[PDB]
DNA sequence: CCTGACTCT
DNA sequence: ATAAGAGTCAGG
């Protein structure tokens, strides 16, 4: 049905200053993948073309870094990143059909053309995985075959970018598109094909003496079981713990015994061999995960990792980050903190330097809650993380451990995300009355926040949907169930995802602000790396004093609130440092 | 292939 | 039944 040119050369009508444009990955992770055709649709008509030819074309790699030629897309970040592996620069993008389809739901989970042509009844093309195959059976088509796969792809671009933005406007969603999503594709693109430096020697050496470590700690489990058996089996352990051992059983699943982090430390007082156990297992996956795990897919020429930030997946607006993720890398014990020391600057006389917004999601609470106290705090420049710590343990500001900060912070937003009794006593190994009392006296400090709470639940029952600063939305059709368990859940995400969303759109914007204040400073500095509320950059050791004052301030400054933002930073030779 | 581990925000 | 949002891995 639909007629298009398969092109044994660019000529200019592919050149035009709109366009729908495809430059195909197949692979999942696109990091130095192959692009395996190109598609072009414009007001001149529809275009296939061989990326051998197209790529090798001074006038369509001219065409393509041009700014001012306008290209729509879906996942355009993918194509960027693909393309940067190819030498070559992609600019110009004003339409990401991927983005576009994700802010108007995120529940549709849309990862294909054809998922969010759907989502306008617009049915004229077919999702890549019917074109490719799946597992090992996934591979790359007869040219036809494929040709018209990326035509219609483009041709679906093309037709629905009017439709989706003029969805996205009645939302108030537009601005957040063009002006927060899609230029932040851009910066993500950039920190990607960056990548991050490992000290590899160092990395080996760790694992080396970690595996020495865990056998010593198996055989200790072992001498203790009275028995040899896999660790690292849940199914095999529990039958140790209450079968063999006989100690009490505080929970199952469906499965059988639990063998939970929370279990085990409270049979503690039954047997040691569960702190052994858990030691264990906390060095076995620091092994697979943090040592074999990143050395896999350490490129070695260069030795960088390079993460994939997904952008379109998380329903609060957060991004995510895979193979490898470097937004979970240990911190919280100094054993699996020194996997940090392996991460490294990508040039020498460069440093690492990281900020950290401070209490984020609290800030943003007391601002959208309007809840006087916590705003007056905030002003006040107080740390609510450490006032908790003293309640929860006897002690004052003096002798607040940085561990009891930490379990505090859990506390904290515990307790405004709607924990019960139940979850905050068997958190705290405490009695569920005395949890109980401290739920409520929390609530009592901060009453504009319990008001929050119980009218954004109710407005989410009303509209269906809630909202962020800047007008992400998450829609919640549950939230009228007559089911408790769903409804519950439903209810708990309302209190959360418009703070933890609105958290997200901020540090979103402070990289957009970030990135203008280092090109026209003309900085060398540049982002690696976002972890949630954190940025982390590496630059000339001579450029920290101008970061010292950048950063933080172009952090703080990216939104104002009735509070105060307030960052904390670091930097050192390594991550590790970085503290 | 899923479940239940450990890891972070 | 019992704070939220994520990813990877070994075992099965
Ligand atoms: C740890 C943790 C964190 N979160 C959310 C909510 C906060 C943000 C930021 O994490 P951070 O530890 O920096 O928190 P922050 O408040 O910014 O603390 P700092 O002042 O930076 O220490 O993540 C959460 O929901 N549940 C948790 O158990
Ligand atoms: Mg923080």
């Amino acid at each position: 049905k639909m007629a298009f040119t398969l092109a044994d050369r660019v000529t200019e009508e592919m050149l035009a200053d709109k366009a729908a444009l495809v430059v195909e990955v197949v692979e999942e992770n696109y990091h130095d993948a192959p692009i395996v055709g190109i598609a072009v649709v414009n007001e001149h008509g529809r275009f296939f073309l061989r990326p051998e030819t197209a790529l090798a074309d001074p006038q369509f790699v001219a065409w393509l870094g041009d700014e001012t030629k306008k290209k729509s897309m879906f996942d355009s970040k993918r194509a960027a990143v693909a393309l940067k592996w190819k030498g070559i620069e992609l600019c110009g993008v004003s339409f990401d059909l991927l983005l576009a389809a994700y802010l108007l739901d995120p529940a549709q989970g849309v990862d294909d053309v054809a998922a969010a042509a759907k989502m306008k009844q617009y049915e004229a093309v077919r999702p890549d995985e019917a074109v490719y195959g799946k597992g090992a059976k996934r591979a790359v088509p007869d040219e036809p075959v494929l040709a018209e796969h990326l035509v219609r792809k483009a041709a679906a671009i093309w037709e629905l970018e009017r439709p989706f933005l003029d969805e996205l406007r009645r939302n108030e969603q537009d601005r957040l598109l063009v002006e927060l999503e899609q230029p932040l594709s851009s910066i993500l693109a950039e920190m990607e094909f960056a990548g991050v430096k490992v000290d590899t020697k160092r990395l080996e050496q760790m694992g080396k003496e970690l595996a020495e470590q865990l056998g010593t700690v198996e055989q200790r489990i072992y001498e203790l079981a009275g028995q040899e058996f896999n660790i690292n089996s849940p199914k095999q352990l529990g039958v140790i713990l209450f079968e063999k051992l006989q100690l009490p059983v505080l929970k199952k699943t469906k499965t059988g015994y639990s063998t939970s982090a929370d279990v085990l430390e409270k049979l503690a007082p039954y047997h040691e061999i569960v702190e052994n156990i858990l030691h264990y297992r906390q060095l076995g996956k620091l092994q697979s995960t943090y040592i074999e795990g990143l050395l896999k897919v350490v490129r070695p020429a260069t030795k960088k990792v390079h993460t994939i930030f997904n952008q379109a997946l998380t329903q609060t607006g957060r991004l995510s980050s895979t193979e490898p993720n470097l937004q979970n890398i240990p911190i919280r014990l100094e054993e699996g903190r020194k996997i940090r020391q392996a991460f490294v600057p990508s040039e020498s006389d460069w440093l690492i330097f990281a900020a950290d917004y401070s209490q984020i999601e609290l800030r943003v609470l007391a601002h959208i809650a309007e809840d006087d106290n916590l705003m007056e705090a905030f002003r006040r420049d107080l740390d609510i993380h450490t006032k908790t710590a003293m309640d929860i343990f006897q002690v004052s500001e003096d002798e607040v451990t940085p561990n009891m900060r930490r379990q505090a912070k859990a506390v904290n937003y515990g307790i405004v995300y709607g924990i019960s009794d139940y979850g905050l006593a068997q958190n705290l190994n405490i009695s569920r009355k005395e949890a109980a009392e401290f739920i409520e006296r929390y609530f009592e400090s901060f009453p504009g926040v319990k008001r929050y709470m119980e009218n954004i639940v109710q407005e989410a029952k009303q509209k269906g949907y809630v909202t962020t600063l800047l007008h992400r939305r998450r829609y919640l059709p549950d939230i009228t169930s007559r089911n408790f368990n769903v409804r519950s859940f439903a209810e708990r995400m309302a209190m959360n995802t418009p703070i933890q969303g609105s958290a997200a759109d901020i540090i979103k914007k402070a990289m957009i602000d970030l990135n203008a204040r280092l090109k026209e400073e003309r900085l060398q500095a540049h982002l690696l790396l976002q972890v949630h509320d954190e940025l982390i950059l590496e630059a000339p050791k001579e450029e920290m004093e101008r970061l010292c004052r950048l950063v933080p301030e172009v952090m703080e400054q990216a939104v104002t609130l009735r509070v105060p933002l307030k960052v904390d930073y670091h930097y050192g030779s390594t991550w590790y440092d970085a503290k």
